[PDB]
């Protein structure tokens, strides 16, 4: 029993993590076989970041410009390139404890472990999700960019973010390991802000049946409702819209414990219009949405990582 | 910015998770050096826990009744001797992969990283204090003993918790790594029950320090206190006491941020007597508690391991 929130195992991604310098910027890299990939911001000074541009600043650069250590190891680099919003050092030595890895985009609502590095060396792990306004969540101090943000599924590692940058509130954002920014944001020191937040119905509702699956019941009511009737009531306090997908990716849960989807659902919208009344669930006051289907699954279930 | 629930960087323990096999019973064991660290009920069937004669069942072993597997890998027990509530098993292989490494035992109050593991293969990890009643707030299935938590310094992991049993209300105890218990419990299945647990209010007091550091600030007030008073109306909201030593240890973020402890401690009264009248602190909604001091530096000031 119990819930808390549960990164991956990081060992793999670990083995992974170097620190790159250019000039006088020092941040984190991914050493996959014989390639580093960093954010393309490490070639600029303070300076250079109100208004950089990228191609001019990386067309000044030799090769040699790159210093990327792995402990007391320097690599050489042999080549660089960059893709998007990501720069590319080819390196002479292929990393030897290069996991099984993909490399994908992943959607709103989905989870990831951050893996949170300084000079190239693990400072801790937490998860995350990405919001549906396309930022995370963090804790990231300056030196934290290159960090990266991944999945375990068995023994492969699919890495779906790159730190980048830092929002007004104190939310990140950054880009998929092809460079791309997830959400409208670009990779410049100018005024951005992060659209209006949504919650995540889909994964209130994992959380809720993982409540359940712990003994916290007290929220469950004896009524239904259709899926047209939740979707109204939930469009007042800022939740995304529930699908029949996503009623689809709740089966393994419903059918765990016996309760409908649009039984819980009922219930839910019970919470939305009345308040929790003093009480907690699963230890919270508030109700949590940064967990998935998937993640309450693995949790309840003891899905393991080799 | 930001504060999240950080765990230690798992890939040095994992690298030391076995499985841990004896008649029909699997755990997890560690695997430090040539011996292989395991709560001593893997030598019981279900039955025999109700009230086991450990020593008993231990004398009808022998080396080759245990079966340790490190992958696809099997290690020959070669020698076996239990030390209280653990087991020690010698294995013919020294494994490569031994961090450096001390056992700890932890005071409540402290943190740690719990790697979560299922039949030798880690399942995620998460941070965890050991409480003042000497359980954790986990997130442990069946086939979860023998997980252990830790703390890393720089390169050196120190093993403080090795997970053995789940009390009423969904809590967890075990033992530091010479197999003693935290708190009163027995590793055998009979009624047990955690004491009432009290709030660490020197944690609580970390993490507003946190929230301050974030920028989070309204709970502020323009008051102080003595140390007296404050516990005086700490003591009737289940809060431990306040110590010097406590205050003392509370100095680095104090100095960070030009708030005295006793003023903070005038602010957290006016928040235990007045509630937090529907306002979060750090996105949460109830004080936490599960922040020492060091994790609020390390985590506000990018502290490493290599
Ligand atoms: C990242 O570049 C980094 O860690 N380092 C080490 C270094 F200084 F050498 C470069 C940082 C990480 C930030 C720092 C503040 C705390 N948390 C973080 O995540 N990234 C940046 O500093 C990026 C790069 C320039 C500006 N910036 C920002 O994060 C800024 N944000 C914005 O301008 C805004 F649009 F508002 F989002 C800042 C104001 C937070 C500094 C780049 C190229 C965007
Ligand atoms: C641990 O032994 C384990 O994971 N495994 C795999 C195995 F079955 F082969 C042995 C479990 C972990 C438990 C299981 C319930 C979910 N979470 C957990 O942490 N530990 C135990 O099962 C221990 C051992 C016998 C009984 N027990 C308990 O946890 C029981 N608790 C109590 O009796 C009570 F005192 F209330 F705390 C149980 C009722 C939760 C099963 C030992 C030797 C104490
Ligand atoms: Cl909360």
């Amino acid at each position: 029993s119990g819930f808390r929130k549960m990164a991956f195992p990081s060992g793999k991604v670990e083995g992974c993590m170097v620190q790159v310098t250019c000039g006088t910027t020092t941040l984190n890299g991914l050493w996959l076989d014989d390639v580093v990939y960093c954010p393309r911001h490490v070639i600029c000074t303070s300076e250079d970041m109100l208004n950089p541009n990228y191609e001019d600043l990386l067309i000044r650069k030799s090769n040699h410009n790159f210093l990327v250590q792995a402990g007391n190891v320097q690599l050489r680099v042999i080549g660089h390139s960059m893709q998007n919003c990501v720069l590319k050092l080819k390196v002479d030595t292929a990393n030897p404890k290069t996991p099984k890895y993909k490399f994908v985009r992943i959607q709103p609502g989905q989870t990831f472990s951050v893996l949170a590095c300084y000079n190239g060396s693990p400072s801790g792990v937490y998860q995350c999700a990405m919001r549906p306004n396309f930022t995370i969540k963090g804790s990231f101090l300056n030196g934290s960019c290159g960090s990266v943000g991944f999945n375990i599924d068995y023994d492969c590692v699919s890495f779906c973010y790159m730190h980048h940058m830092e929002l007004p509130t104190g939310v990140h954002a950054g880009t998929d390991l092809e460079g791309n920014f997830y959400g409208p944001f670009v990779d410049r020191q100018t005024a951005q802000a992060a659209g209006t937040d949504t919650t995540i119905t889909v994964n209130v509702l994992a959380w809720l049946y993982a409540a359940v699956i712990n003994g916290d019941r007290w929220f469950l009511n004896r009524f239904t409702t259709t899926l047209n009737d939740f979707n109204l009531v939930a469009m007042k306090y800022n939740y995304e819209p529930l699908t029949q997908d996503h009623v689809d990716i709740l089966g393994p849960l419903s059918a765990q414990t016996g309760i409908a989807v649009l039984d819980m659902c009922a219930s839910l919208k019970e919470l939305l219009q009345n308040g929790m009344n003093g009480r907690t669930i699963l230890g919270s006051a508030l109700l949590e949405d940064e967990f998935t289907p998937f993640d309450v699954v693995r949790q309840c279930s003891g899905v393991t990582f080799q």
